[PDB]
């Protein structure tokens, strides 16, 4: 009896989707690859930082992240969500996810005790202090944090360091959750990707016919077919039709949108081709944070002084998600059927979201181009 403020947390995860799909234009504009990264754990680090700030720094971050009517609502609401909507999925043995945050600050700098408990309690990131100017050393240390606090999971996540990083936030994200209903192994077989219209490769790819969930827009001509976890996570995969270009999606997909493909879902049995692939991906945000509006915390007029009273010198130096996904076979232990079922086959780009049911929170969205 818990399950309630998963529920209440619908709002904030709107408002963080709706950033997600703001961010997803962003990198849109600047590369043409594949594409991985979580909302959700994005806005852990950002809001965590935005307690931080005050002034524009924070009204930017707020603007930004789309939380005004929420940092509206009183200073420990936001907060004590994030707090519980982490632990939630955290203490979810059967959720098939890992997030995590770190944040390295200038020995120079002094952090002060109330913003350093309020981080390290509600948001679950350590402020540790590190010298930045031997970044030999700088770089193991904080290699070394990262990879045995992720138990192995995240090894040797900087090859480099620059001496005069002021402060790193780093996030991550790792979901590898089971089907509700498996993937036969033995009827994964190489298949052909196509990249484009000139160059395709093989892929091995799963199959399954069953009942499967989706829906067709008419108006974008894709289909949206629902993947269900363990854990009540789900994976929409947004495929297009060969005619149409999947990078014009992303101009418009919105949380109104997604919703009225939620709405119009039937159950059918279908032959479903999806491949197994596996997303590692690290991501330099604050450039893309920047294009967002969030300019003045990563300047030198930025406002930190929540986090340190002393110095004007402070401001954001690199924030970094690190993304993991892994889709395989693996599962867990009223149906329109047509005389001869119908196929969505996923062998060309598509995108995919994976979200939490009854949050509606988003934990991973993304494209996927060259699968791996």
């Amino acid at each position: 009896d818990e399950e309630y403020w998963l529920r209440a947390s619908q709002q904030l995860s709107n408002e963080t989707s709706s950033f997600g799909f703001n961010l997803l234009r962003k990198i849109s504009m600047r590369h043409d690859g594949n594409v991985i990264f979580s909302p959700f754990g994005l806005s852990v680090a950002m809001v965590n930082l935005m307690l931080g700030t005050k002034g524009e720094t924070k009204v930017q971050i707020e603007n930004g992240l789309n939380l005004q009517a929420l940092s509206q609502a009183g200073p420990l609401i936001l907060p004590a969500l994030f707090k519980k909507v982490k632990e939630t999925f955290s203490s979810n043995r059967d959720l098939g996810l890992s997030q995590g945050s770190f944040a390295f600050i200038h020995k120079d700098f002094d952090i002060k005790e109330t913003y350093f408990n309020l981080s390290k309690k509600y948001f679950d990131i350590e402020y540790v202090s590190i010298n930045f100017q031997n970044s030999s050393q700088a770089r193991g240390l904080i290699n070394h944090c990262i990879v045995k606090e992720t138990e192995g999971k995240i090894p040797k996540l900087f090859d480099e360091i620059n001496p005069e990083t002021k402060l790193i936030l780093v996030d991550y994200v790792l979901f590898k959750g089971k089907w509700l209903t498996p993937f036969d192994p033995s009827f994964t077989e190489a298949d052909t990707f196509h990249l484009d219209k000139y160059r395709a490769i093989k892929v091995p790819m799963m199959y399954r016919e069953g009942n499967f969930t989706s829906t067709f827009d008419k108006k974008f001509r894709c289909h949206i077919l629902k993947l269900p976890y363990q854990g009540n996570a789900t994976m929409l995969v947004v495929l297009m039709e060969k005619t149409g270009d999947y990078l014009a999606l992303e101009d418009y997909l919105t949380v109104d949108l997604v919703e009225t493909w939620l709405q119009n879902m039937k159950t059918r049995k279908m032959e479903v081709f999806f491949p197994k692939f596996k997303l590692n991906q690290r991501y330099e945000m604050h450039e893309l944070l920047k294009q967002m509006g969030i300019r003045r915390l990563f300047s030198t007029s930025a406002d930190l002084s929540e986090l340190s009273a002393m110095a004007r010198n402070l401001q954001v130096s690199r924030v970094l998600q690190q993304s993991v996904l892994e889709v395989d076979e693996r599962g867990t232990e009223e149906i329109i059927a047509y005389s001869m079922p119908p196929a969505i086959k996923v062998n060309r780009p598509f995108h995919f979201i994976i979200y939490e049911e009854m949050s509606r929170m988003l934990l991973f969205l993304g494209r996927v181009v060259n699968p791996t």
